[PDB]
């Protein structure tokens, strides 16, 4: 069900001192060039579940040329996921199998190691400002981007007429509009990943990156809605989970 309310604080508590460390800026050479010459290889995380479960778990990793978006890597492994799932604390119950397969891969194949990843989630467009997208990023010194699906309602941040206007004037891929939130700051962007998508990703700041930046490659990675990374690792975790079931 849901952790005791002491261990939410603890959970707050390791947040608020990992932040800390999240770097909001670009670090990394290929990120101020205009086509980000230099960028080789893209990672992607994700982790899928088998219905009436809870207990089982897929978790993958992918890394993807770049600008081409072909696999070149792949870890997909089954895990035994404790922690439940609670909005604000996805990192909790993912992230430290996550490190585990970065960790696999330094092992693996070092020089295929990725040079940003894509994280299935937030980055500080969180309730904390530290999603999952930060936790992985701090954890493992990767450049990491978050990306989710809907929009997570902290900050005054509401999926209302108005939020719903502005997705309307969102006309072709690339088109973005910023998330404000009521302190003053910019978390994400709200990004029409696709011509022929009009349900936005909301993309923020995982690690070793700025906003502008993780917004634009994200879109560079999206042949569909979902960016590549992140899709195949969606894709073939899923896969692996049916063929082992
Ligand atoms: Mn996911
Ligand atoms: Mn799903
Ligand atoms: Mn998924």
């Amino acid at each position: 069900e849901r952790p005791p309310e002491e261990t939410l604080s603890l959970w707050k508590g390791e947040q608020a001192r990992l932040k800390a460390r999240v770097v909001d800026r670009d670090t990394e050479a290929w990120q101020r060039d205009p086509s980000f010459s230099g960028l080789q290889k893209v990672g992607g995380v994700d982790v899928s579940f088998v219905k009436g479960d809870s207990v089982r778990a897929c978790a993958s990793l992918v890394v993807l040329s770049y600008p081409e978006l072909k696999v070149v890597y792949e870890d997909s492994r089954m895990v035994g996921l404790k922690a439940p799932y609670v909005s604000g604390f996805l990192a909790f119950r993912e992230v430290p199998f996550l490190v585990e397969l970065v960790q696999r891969l330094q092992e693996k194949e070092p020089d295929l190691m990725p040079q940003v990843v894509l994280v299935d989630g937030n980055g500080v467009l969180h309730q904390r400002g530290f999603g999952v997208a930060c936790h992985l990023g701090v954890l493992t010194e990767l450049p990491c981007i978050g990306v989710a699906k809907k929009l997570l309602q902290v900050d005054g941040l509401e999926n209302n007429a108005l939020h719903k206007e502005k997705i309307v004037l969102l006309q072709a891929g690339g088109d973005t509009f910023p998330l404000i939130g009521s302190s003053g700051t910019v978390l994400g962007m709200a990004l029409r990943s696709h011509d022929h998508s009009t349900k936005p990703l909301y993309v923020s700041v995982g690690h070793r990156i700025s906003l502008e930046v993780a917004v634009r490659l994200t879109h560079h990675c999206c042949r569909f809605r979902i960016p590549e990374p992140i899709r195949q690792a969606d894709i073939r975790s899923r896969e692996y989970i049916r063929r082992t079931l």
